[PDB]
């Protein structure tokens, strides 16, 4: 029904320096565990998925993951962008989040966040029109942020619902049905 496109957000660097989050657990390796599966999970209620993960040890600097990302996304002619991400503070800071850039993502984003609040805290949908993954796409985007890398509990959280717990309530969410 949809074409989706999940990119994963940040990636290593040719120095080999990971441009992510890390905590308790690295953001970049989570999600490039977790898009797999979420692809899989929409795949299953009959939606196309596209999977973009930057090349690891490429990249001379950050500024080089815009530079992939971009084109890629707006070559695929997709009805949704979801770019997956992991939370960062001091330790303290914990729950699940969703950036969004227009008022259809405002609709994605809050469903998803709904749906993740079942086991995180729902810190809510917000906007954010400074993020190039968001205001340079031609595709609705939204960037998932589904819980804190560098909490104990929000991680021990994840690793209780599995990959396959998290991406059920995303797709849930974005999808507006019950899967189970
Ligand atoms: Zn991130």
């Amino acid at each position: 029904h949809m074409k989706i496109c999940i990119t994963v957000g940040h990636s290593i660097l040719k120095s080999g320096a990971c441009t992510s989050a890390d905590g308790v657990v690295n953001e970049y390796q989570y999600n490039k565990s977790l898009a797999p599966v979420l692809a899989d999970t929409f795949r299953k209620e009959g939606h196309k998925v596209d999977v973009i993960i930057c090349p690891e040890k490429q990249f001379k600097t950050k500024n080089e993951e815009k530079s992939y990302k971009i084109p890629r996304v707006n070559s695929g002619g997709y009805d949704l962008l979801i770019e997956l991400h992991l939370n960062a503070s001091n330790g303290q800071g914990k729950g699940s989040e969703v950036l969004y850039y227009s008022n259809k993502g405002l609709e994605y984003a809050t469903r998803i966040c709904d749906k993740l609040g079942t086991v995180f805290k729902n810190r809510g949908a917000k906007l954010d029109k400074r993020l190039y993954i968001l205001n340079s796409s031609k595709p609705t985007a939204v960037l998932i942020e589904s819980f804190f890398c560098d909490n104990k509990e929000d991680y021990d959280k994840a690793k209780k619902l599995g990959h396959e717990g998290i991406a059920k309530l995303i797709v849930e969410g974005v999808l507006n049905k019950n899967i189970n």
